Protein backbone atom coordinates (compact mmCIF):
# COMPACT_ATOMS: atom_id res chain seq x y z
CA UNK A 1 0.00 0.00 0.00
CA UNK A 2 0.95 3.46 -0.78
CA UNK A 3 1.97 6.54 2.44
CA UNK A 4 2.23 10.34 2.54
CA UNK A 5 5.40 12.23 2.17
CA UNK A 6 3.86 14.01 5.34
CA UNK A 7 4.04 11.14 7.70
CA UNK A 8 6.99 9.05 9.09
CA UNK A 9 8.43 5.80 7.31
CA UNK A 10 10.72 4.41 10.28
CA UNK A 11 7.35 3.92 11.69
CA UNK A 12 8.05 0.96 14.36
CA UNK A 13 9.38 3.76 17.11
CA UNK A 14 5.50 3.99 17.52
CA UNK A 15 3.62 0.83 15.95
CA UNK A 16 3.92 -1.40 18.33
CA UNK A 17 2.18 -3.89 20.40
CA UNK A 18 0.71 -2.52 24.07
CA UNK A 19 -0.60 0.75 23.18
CA UNK A 20 -2.10 3.66 25.06
CA UNK A 21 -5.78 2.56 24.44
CA UNK A 22 -4.98 -1.05 24.94
CA UNK A 23 -3.57 -0.16 28.28
CA UNK A 24 -6.40 2.33 29.07
CA UNK A 25 -9.09 -0.32 28.17
CA UNK A 26 -7.13 -2.61 30.30
CA UNK A 27 -6.93 -0.81 33.10
CA UNK A 28 -10.81 0.02 32.95
CA UNK A 29 -11.51 -3.56 32.57
CA UNK A 30 -9.24 -4.53 35.88
CA UNK A 31 -11.33 -1.70 37.76
CA UNK A 32 -14.58 -2.81 36.64
CA UNK A 33 -13.90 -6.70 37.32
CA UNK A 34 -12.81 -5.35 41.22
CA UNK A 35 -15.96 -3.72 42.32
CA UNK A 36 -18.99 -5.76 42.91
CA UNK A 37 -20.66 -2.64 43.78
CA UNK A 38 -21.41 0.55 40.70
CA UNK A 39 -19.02 3.11 40.35
CA UNK A 40 -18.79 6.97 39.28
CA UNK A 41 -17.71 8.39 36.08
CA UNK A 42 -14.98 10.38 38.09
CA UNK A 43 -13.79 7.74 40.35
CA UNK A 44 -13.92 5.39 37.46
CA UNK A 45 -11.20 7.50 35.59
CA UNK A 46 -9.44 8.36 38.75
CA UNK A 47 -8.67 4.25 39.28
CA UNK A 48 -8.24 4.11 35.31
CA UNK A 49 -5.31 7.00 35.09
CA UNK A 50 -3.61 5.75 38.33
CA UNK A 51 -3.83 1.83 37.43
CA UNK A 52 -2.51 2.52 33.60
CA UNK A 53 0.09 5.91 33.95
CA UNK A 54 -1.81 7.42 31.41
CA UNK A 55 -4.61 9.65 30.32
CA UNK A 56 -8.10 9.07 29.21
CA UNK A 57 -7.94 11.16 25.65
CA UNK A 58 -11.71 11.90 25.85
CA UNK A 59 -14.19 10.80 27.77
CA UNK A 60 -17.51 10.11 26.04
CA UNK A 61 -15.68 8.33 22.92
CA UNK A 62 -13.45 6.11 25.43
CA UNK A 63 -16.49 4.72 27.89
CA UNK A 64 -18.53 4.27 24.59
CA UNK A 65 -15.53 2.46 23.05
CA UNK A 66 -15.16 0.51 26.16
CA UNK A 67 -18.94 -0.35 25.99
CA UNK A 68 -18.97 -1.34 22.68
CA UNK A 69 -15.59 -3.60 22.74
CA UNK A 70 -17.18 -4.74 26.22
CA UNK A 71 -21.20 -5.18 26.24
CA UNK A 72 -21.04 -6.44 29.56
CA UNK A 73 -19.96 -3.10 31.08
CA UNK A 74 -23.89 -1.24 32.14
CA UNK A 75 -24.48 2.47 32.86
CA UNK A 76 -27.26 2.34 36.12
CA UNK A 77 -26.89 5.88 36.48
CA UNK A 78 -25.97 9.36 34.43
CA UNK A 79 -22.27 9.21 34.83
CA UNK A 80 -22.42 5.88 36.75
CA UNK A 81 -21.22 2.42 35.61
CA UNK A 82 -21.09 -0.84 36.47
CA UNK A 83 -19.78 -4.62 35.08
CA UNK A 84 -22.87 -7.21 34.62
CA UNK A 85 -23.00 -9.85 31.93
CA UNK A 86 -20.74 -13.40 31.18
CA UNK A 87 -17.29 -12.20 30.79
CA UNK A 88 -16.46 -14.41 33.58
CA UNK A 89 -15.87 -18.08 33.56
CA UNK A 90 -18.83 -20.38 35.27
CA UNK A 91 -18.08 -21.83 38.83
CA UNK A 92 -17.72 -25.45 40.29
CA UNK A 93 -20.24 -27.42 41.72
CA UNK A 94 -20.66 -30.54 43.68
CA UNK A 95 -22.69 -33.68 42.50
CA UNK A 96 -25.12 -33.33 45.89
CA UNK A 97 -26.76 -30.44 44.00
CA UNK A 98 -27.32 -32.55 40.71
CA UNK A 99 -28.45 -35.38 43.35
CA UNK A 100 -31.71 -35.08 45.33
CA UNK A 101 -31.29 -33.42 48.08
CA UNK A 102 -33.61 -31.85 51.03
CA UNK A 103 -34.76 -28.14 51.22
Amino acid sequence: AGIPDGTTRRRRGTARPGSKAAKLREAAIKTLKRHNAAIKSSELQKEIEKESGLEIPNMTTFMQSLIKMYPEVKKPYRGQYILEGEIESAESANELEHHHHHH
